[PDB]
This record gives C-alpha cells, structure tokens and sequence, in this order.
DNA sequence: GTGAGTACTCAC
DNA sequence: GTGAGTACTCAC
C-alpha cells in the first residue's frame, strides 16, 4: 500500500541525500523507513526489486510524457526542445532518480539494472530520431544532417546536464539557463 | 616501481569488464602479482591509489591543454583541440574515463569525487580564458556570456564519456568527430 | 479442526522432498491456507506442531501393540509383530518417520527428540516384558539377557528406519521382512 | 595447515557436543577455533567444504581400514565381525563424525553431502557382499541366503546402533557388548 | 511487524 | 588476522 510506495519514497529521498554517493544498505534503508530490514522483504523479494520499480517509474513518467508532447505539439523543433526540456525538469524535480539515470546509483546493484537504464535511453533516442523524420512531411523539408547524429547530440546533451547535476551534489540544476541554452542546442539540427 | 605496477593493474582493471564494480584489494594484489600485504607498503589506502590515478588524469589533460594553446592561436581552432582531446583521452583510457565519470569512484571516499570536480571546474576556467581572449586575438569575441558557452562546450564532454561509460565502451567519444564538432562550434555565438 | 488440517498438512510435507530440510512457518501457513498468525491461533509453537505430531506417533504404536499382545499368545509371533508393527508405521508414514528417526528434530527444539527417546524406552521395555514371559508361558525363556536381545531388536529396527530415511524412502523398512525376519529371530537366544 | 587443520577438529568437537544438535553457524564455530569467521575463509571457500573435508576423511578412514583388515584377516566370518566392529568402533571414538554419518548434522548442510554419506554406505555393503561371496571359493561352503539381504541385515545393524549412539547424545555406546552382540549377529549369517 | 540470525565479504 | 558490515531469512 502506502507502505511499499513509502519504502520506494525513502529510497529515492536517500538517493538524493548525501548517502546517494554511498551503497543503499538494507540497513540504511530500513532505518530511513523507520521498520525492521524484515519489514522492507514483506513488500518486495529483493533490494534488487525496489530499483526495478524506480526504474519502472521513470520509464513511465518519461515515455508517458513524451507522448503528451508528440500529441499536443506538432512543429518538430518546438516537439525536440520540449522533449528535451522534460528529460532535463524531470531529472532536477528527482536529483535521488536522476542518480539512477546516470548509472551512479546502479554501480552497488545488478548488472541487469544499467541495462534497463540503457534501453530508456535507446528508446528515447529512438523516439528524438522519429520526431526528426517526420520534419519533411510536416514542413516540406527534412534536415540536411543525419537524424541519428542529430538525436545523440541531443541526448549527449542531456545526459552531459544530468551528469553535471549529480557530481555538482545537485547545485547545477539540469534546466538552469534552459532558455539561453536551447537555442545553441537548436543551432545544430541542420 | 611496484607503485608504477599497482597503479597500472588497477587502471587494467577499471578498463576490464571488471571496472562495472568494486576493485578489491584482494583482487588488486592477485592481479598485480603480490599479496595484499605488499600492496599496503606502497600506499596507506585504496584512496591513494585512485589518488594518484587522479594526479595522473589532472597532470596528463591540463599539460596538453597548455601544449594545445601555446601551438595554435585561434579561438575555435583551440576549442576544438581541447575538446578532441578530453574525448580522444577518455577513448585511449577507459578505465580511467570510469573515474573521470565519477562511476568507478561510486565504491571509493567522497573527496575523490570533489577532486574530479576540481579538474572540471579547471578545465572549464581555462575554456573560459580561451573564449574570453577572442575579442582582443580576433577582434569581434561571442554575443554569449562565456561562462554559458563553456559549460554548453564540457557538458557536450562529460555526456559523450557518459555514454561511453553506459555503453561499456562501445559507444566512442570521438566517433564521428569530425562531422560532431562543427555542431557543437555552431553552439559558439 | 484446522488444527488437524495443519498437523496433516506439517505431516505431508515432511513426507516431500521438502522434508528433507526446515519447514518454515510461512511455507507451513502456505500449504494449508491461513496466514503465518493465523497459524500462531492453534498452536502456540512450531514445537507444539512436533509434539501433537509425536503424541499421535505414540498412541498410534502403543495402542496397536497392546492390541498385538492380546491377540497373539506366542512369545516369538509377539515380537515379530511388534517389529513389523514398528516397520509397517514408519514405511505407511515416510513424514513421521523422519521424526521417529530424528532428522526432522534438527531444526527444532531438543526436548522433542527426548521425548522420541521416551517412546523407544517404552517400546523396549514392552520387548523385554515379552520376552521375560517366554518361560511362564512355554517353558524355558532365553540363555542371554532380555536387555540385550530387546536393544538388538531395536537396533534392527531402528537401523531400517534410518536407511529408509537416508535413500529418500526408496529402501521400505518392510521390503523382504518375511526373508529377515528369521534371521533376527535367530538372535533371540 | 595447522588451522585447516584446527578448524575441522573444531568442527568435529562442536558435533559432539550440546551444540551438535543445532546448526553449527559460522559465528560459533568462529568463537569455538577462537578466530574471527573471515580467518575461517582464509582456509575454505564455504562451510560447505568443511563438512567435505570431514566426509572424505571418514570415507578414507573406514576404507583404508577394511582393506587392512581383508589383508590380515583370511577367515569370511572373522573379516566380516572386524568390519563391523571397526564401524561402530570408528563412531564411538568420533562422535561428532557419527553425527554426520547418521545424517543429522547434515540436515543444516547441502542436500549433495547426504548424497556422499549414502555413496560410503553403499561402497561399505558392496564390500560386505564382496566378502560373503568369497566365502565359497574360501571354505567351500557359500552361504545358503543372498549376499545382498545378508550385508544390508549387517549394515542395518550397524546403522541402527549408530543412531542409538547419536539419539542418546552418546550414551549408548557402539561397541558396549559388542562381544556379546556379535554372536548374535553372525546368526544370522546363514 | 521484528530481534536475532546466516553464510560470506571487504579494506587494512 | 579482523571489525563492521552485506542482502536476506526465520519463528513468533
């Protein structure tokens, strides 16, 4: 109930304290929660499980919200920087998930975990490159460059802004300057 | 010189498939050929060896980045080599890319991290100089504050070595470089 | 009721391949169909579980052998029976006889398997009181001491149990007990 | 070495003992060799290996010495009262090892160790039927009954007393009346 | 829900 | 060699 959402709250506020540089133990966990170690398995098999639900809901979060995007606003460029936008707020309103993101937090648990972390990626990259290809059909003219160069120098971008935030303890924050930057990002989808 | 041997086994292994984790002093040893007693003889802690890894990644960017600037006098031209060269130092140094990325320091005391942002936060000042001096070496200098500009020019760093890191090195920073940059210059104004 | 539904259900799975390590409280609950507390509302302990399992071991053996000595009048046809009995209940009761034998008491408390040692005292003073009859009943009773013959008896006995145990109830106490029978018959001296 | 060594006769007192009837965790047999439990992976990979180390030490034991006997002994009768005393006399002075040769001490441990205890078993009662088909060419008369319900009748007995001895924490001995006892088991020997 | 535990690990 | 952990389990 309350009970598995708030031990998954506790994590990600954990994640984005100053223990978030540090291994997630069961124990600081449970402590952070305010149960017994025993408490937290009652609601999931495994710490494993508990970053699998994160993961789940950034993925959704993400994937949802881009969908709004592509069917609320139809001009490609205005479609890219507010994708790019959302990527960039939703990693600064979670610096704990944003930690997830960029792999840190992943690096005490499984494997498989990075994995999942990277096919959101692909899936977002997938989707920047789709946006693109709909440019001619929609204005009358594509780019010149090579969408798939184009979608990894954007997300580059936004992984490279996500970075900064995590080693900086959260002080850059992801959307600061968005404004003055975009258009420089913009610059480059010739 | 079995500080030089150590160093360079732990380097071997953050480049490994077994850089994705914990490097224990036990397996550190072994690789290296001793046992984890002579291994404390040569440093006080794990600490000071990525200590010294650290020294090695600061000593080796920033004496190019000098070389760099006392070769060549144009602002973007610059630009440009410093930039191929953060990516193309990540590229011929995996292992090291995961410290640079701060994942290898994840299993490692905090102030490393803090150290690592030292070498940016330098990196990123010189950038500045070098974008500041436009005006007076060509003139007309950028319509932009250089402190937006610099940061747009080392966040496009740490995302390529990011990805690296993600992809387990597959994904290369100076792949396709030659067709990247002139995007990222265009982000110069 | 229930409390005969988990008793039964603690019996079967101690008759499993399951049996062969802990029954955990959970996996208890699980078979039967309440929860872990609901559990807790018939029985006080999991010990209490072994005790009504042991009780029911007892009256189960002592009730069929007061039954044997009442309808067998023969010495020998007596403590064949008795063996047989002894044999055909661990063989009918695979889950039991991992209690009988000791191996389930492992992960419980050791009072329990004191109170298995109180049942084979019991059973081997039952032997011995057969056996101290044999003279007033047909003669002349045995040369050798009756604490001697009955220990050997149970010895057989309990040695059968423990091989059904081991081989994971493929070797049957019973297999060939009409070919063996003689041979422990001639022990009784 | 001297602490591989020194831990598995720890091992073996500890099975011995009161404790011998609970789970011998790597905490109390720590405290019982007098080291910490990281000493004790200086020397195994897991408890697992001890209690391999201990089962290849019985099976060594107990084969080593029925050959002996079979190489002194010519008489079938003599040979099979020696194996059997030899048996019991191996669990009475090992009382800890008989625990595990009953399979108890094994209940805790990996279900493979059970398996190896039942390999000794049956490499025993091959040897035991080995012996009584030897008869004939021997003595000229064989026995009139089937070697294999002869040997499992002596390796019943022999289990049966072994198990007595651990049931009892050790009281009944093994070999008390032994003498007494073996005529008795050779009649059945027909 | 939880105290106590459970085999096994790590830096020094 | 070992102190302090590691994720996870058990009976109640």
């Amino acid at each position: 109930r309350n009970r598995r959402e708030e031990i998954l709250q506790s994590l990600a506020l954990m994640l984005e304290s100053s223990d978030g540089s540090q291994r997630i133990t069961t124990a600081k966990l449970a402590a952070s929660v305010g149960v017994s170690e025993a408490a937290l398995y009652r609601h999931f098999p495994s710490k494993t499980r508990m970053f699998d639900s994160l993961i789940e809901f950034i993925e959704d979060s993400l994937i949802t919200r881009i969908n709004l995007i592509l069917k609320d606003e139809k001009d490609t460029t205005a479609r890219l920087r507010l994708i790019v936008l959302l990527i960039l707020g939703f990693g600064e309103r979670n610096p704990g998930l944003t930690r997830i993101l960029t792999g840190h937090a992943l690096m005490f648990e499984q494997d498989r975990l990075q994995g999942r972390i990277n096919q959101l990626f692909e899936r977002i990259e997938v989707q920047l490159r789709q946006v693109m290809r709909e440019k001619k059909m929609r204005e009358g003219e594509g780019y010149t460059l090579d969408e798939t160069l184009l979608a990894s120098q954007l997300l580059a971008f936004c992984e490279g802004m996500l970075s900064r935030f995590v080693r900086s303890e959260f002080k850059y924050r992801p959307t600061d300057d968005f404004e003055a930057r975009w258009p420089l990002v913009a610059a480059q989808l010739q």
